[PDB]
């Protein structure tokens, strides 16, 4: 009938009906869409039909065993055999720790929106499939954060919780990411903290979390284990490393009293592998300057600090043509970069980042003749063409294993 | 068997075979591809089958007449009738001047890669469908350039040459754009001028054009009329307005001896409307700073001036993390912006540009429930997220009329 389009800036929505008047095939392209269904893996009410499971499972095992040099046909056959048997006897099956590690890295490799994939091989895997309570999740999460942070020397890691069984017993981290500041609608009408986390913050407030009404209050873990309602847990402050923002030239920069957490970790995605689904598998890598300097600090819908960094630089903040914005954003980026380096916290600029990916992409094409890539995500939010990936044509397809998005729990959860 | 992917930076090519291992529908997305077939309209050996023409023609006329308020049912019916008759009697048909104007603006509106579409309504249309020789094209082109340039006060315009008849009598501007500097491979191994125009420059050399071996030699018009071979014509210098590059603060900027032409006009695209095809319809709008400042000046494959603008600013050009590139590019952009403004030549920054489009997009969605948009093209090559369109989800589909790309003539032309 019509497609919905969202403007993540003003939040407005539009209904497109004109596309119906389109022509032949043409490579209605939904490329610019943030969360399309093709990238979401939703709820389930029953186990996965065996007819679908067994095939996918067999495929995964052949991939796994066909993965290493000096094949192990016996182990391979035995495993195929072993897995089939386990499926007809249990209705599902369990991956060996090695297959799990393999799945997590391949899924990573298969993440078309990640520019850090040259690191795919270096990944720590915390096996928590035996987890059973929310309290145990909290412990596992805390361990993860502590491990990954490594006192500023960031290390990539992921922890796998119990795989979805019937769909009515899913483990789910309700947060979008492990660490993330909250946003409050002040009584004077203004907004403090992360404007983008207003709702979720309310959700935590509603679940008993006590608001501290600050600009950088680290939100709480909202965990749901097995299938029960979500329980709230504050993250032990000693575990949230942060970087205070300061400019290498403008002393008035820290006067802005800005800072950001050092750990970038996605918390609400689903890991799909060999037919199995893991609705809870938080993972982390490390930051790319522009994420904080450009998106977090300069997005209108976020901290929105461009205007004042502008005036502080004594720019013509009232004349767009002056290009003051391009001037300020760069200085902010320099602040972030400088601060992370000074405080010995791993981070990387977008230029170094792009060249890195290009190398990955070529290695990838030589090793397996391809590399799924979402150009719209791989091109940094500043200096796009100054980057190699901007000039690189890319193909974006969904392989498997894969890290999918999933419907926000608070929407499809019965208390 | 496999898809080809190109890196417009290094020019390297990769063969993707992995995509075959993809899964369900998912909104192999070819979004990052520069020239997909879905966006190209190629050669033809025979007229358009009447069975296809008549329907498209009728659609176009119903669009045209259903376009204005206070309908003209009589004129509409008469026209439908008149057009049908003309098709069975001639095998084709001729658009009235108004329909042509309508088609050109709608096609413009339907250009998903254009951020200047808020201007769609203001377009000058030079009717040259009666053109018959290359010399006459040259005259028409010259007029166009002169009109559009308007002494720096740029005006958008397009000139329509004879519509494709049998496919073996096409008018074609071999150049990609009206004005464009040439690139030569010097004997010392270096490259002077526009590195990206090396081949085409050779093509002009091969057709008798005399190289001037400069950094900014305006390439010649390589015109082919009716169906005959292409004839070469140098553009009268008095018609090519240029802007000398100078920085509002660094006096050493002009020491770089840089400049750029003021007229941005695409020359090799095809206009598809009501079943009719126009393989030659050069059009122009005006520049957006980043085009010159970022793409032309900073692309590796183009003038590649980043490195030296960097040293000239006394930056750490050997430490990517220093973000010197983000610093230089902004200054270059300021140079371009400043220079065009100083010399009274129409131009616009990317920030003003984005807000403009956003307005267009909302107007468009209200007026017709949609607006085809290629996010990958609409987001500027610098300060992406600092722009509103970066946060705007977009749908990219091909409507009609439409401006298509076409195969490079020198590839499918028999002399
Ligand atoms: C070694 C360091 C790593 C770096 C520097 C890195 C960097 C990035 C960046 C810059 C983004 C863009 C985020 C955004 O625009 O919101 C991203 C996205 C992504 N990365 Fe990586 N990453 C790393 C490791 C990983 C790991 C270990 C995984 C998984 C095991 C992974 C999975 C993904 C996924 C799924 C996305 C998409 C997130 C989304 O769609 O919201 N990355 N990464
Ligand atoms: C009034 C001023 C206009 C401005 C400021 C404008 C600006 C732009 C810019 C910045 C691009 C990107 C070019 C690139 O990245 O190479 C573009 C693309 C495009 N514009 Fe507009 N434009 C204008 C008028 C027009 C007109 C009058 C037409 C047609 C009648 C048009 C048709 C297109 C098309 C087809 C593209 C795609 C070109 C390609 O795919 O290579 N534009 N325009
Ligand atoms: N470097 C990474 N950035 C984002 C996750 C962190 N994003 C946030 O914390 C956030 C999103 C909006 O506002 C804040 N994506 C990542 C991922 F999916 C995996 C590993 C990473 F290293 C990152
Ligand atoms: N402003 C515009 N830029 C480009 C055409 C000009 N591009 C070039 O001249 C060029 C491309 C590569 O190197 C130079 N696209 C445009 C278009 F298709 C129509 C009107 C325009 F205003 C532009
Ligand atoms: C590979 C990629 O599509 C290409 O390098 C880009 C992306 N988007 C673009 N955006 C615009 N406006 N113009 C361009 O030339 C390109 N090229
Ligand atoms: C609408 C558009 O898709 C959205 O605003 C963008 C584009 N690409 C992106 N690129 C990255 N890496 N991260 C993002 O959040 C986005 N969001």
């Amino acid at each position: 009938q019509y497609v919905r389009i969202k403007n993540w800036g003003s939040g407005e929505i539009l209904h497109d009906t004109l596309h119906h008047k389109a022509t032949s095939d043409f490579t209605s392209c939904l490329g610019s869409i943030m969360n399309p269904k093709s990238l979401t893996r939703g709820p389930r009410d029953k186990p996965t039909p065996l007819e679908e499971l067994l095939p996918h499972a067999i495929e995964f095992i052949n991939q796994y065993y066909g993965s290493f040099k000096e094949a192990k046909i016996e182990e391979h056959l035995a495993r195929l055999e072993a897995v089939t048997k386990e499926i007809e006897t249990t209705g599902t099956y369990q991956l060996t720790l090695d297959e799990l590690i393999f799945a997590t890295k391949m899924a990573w490799r298969n993440a078309p929106r990640c520019i850090g994939r040259i690191q795919w091989s270096n990944l720590q895997v915390f096996d928590a499939r035996n987890c059973s309570t929310a309290q145990e999740m909290f412990q596992h999460i805390c361990r993860h954060i502590l491990y990954a942070t490594n006192n500023g020397n960031i290390r990539s890691a992921i922890t796998v919780f119990p795989q979805r069984s019937d769909g009515k017993h899913d483990f789910r981290l309700w947060n979008s990411q492990l660490i993330r500041y909250a946003g409050y609608q002040m009584p004077d009408g203004t907004i403090r903290g992360d404007a983008a986390t207003l709702e979720f913050t309310q959700l935590c407030i509603d679940l008993g979390w006590k608001p501290r009404y600050g600009r950088f209050d680290v939100l709480p873990l909202v965990l749901q284990a097995d299938g029960q309602d979500p329980e709230v847990f504050e993250i032990p402050p000693d575990l949230v490393l942060e970087v205070t923002m300061e400019h290498p030239k403008y002393e008035w920069f820290q006067e802005l009293g800005l800072k950001w957490y050092a750990l970038p970790a996605v918390a609400n995605m689903l890991l799909e592998v060999g037919g199995l689904e893991f609705p809870a598998c938080p993972f982390n890598g490390w930051y790319m300057g522009t994420e904080i300097g450009v998106r977090d600090f300069c997005d209108t819908q976020r901290y929105n600090i461009l205007e004042e960094v502008g005036r502080r630089m004594g720019l013509e903040t009232h004349t767009l043509a002056s290009l003051w914005k391009d001037r300020a954003v760069t200085e902010i980026n320099v602040a972030v970069l400088h601060s992370f380096q000074k405080q010995n916290v791993t981070i990387m600029d977008h230029h170094t980042a792009s060249e890195s990916f290009m190398k990955h992409m070529q290695n990838e094409y030589r090793a397996r003749g391809g590399c799924p890539a979402d150009w719209i995500w791989l091109v940094p939010p500043v200096s796009g063409s100054i980057t190699p990936v901007f000039h690189q044509e890319m193909l974006n397809y969904v392989l498997s294993p894969f890290y999918y998005y999933q419907i926000e729990p608070w929407k499809t959860h019965i208390w």
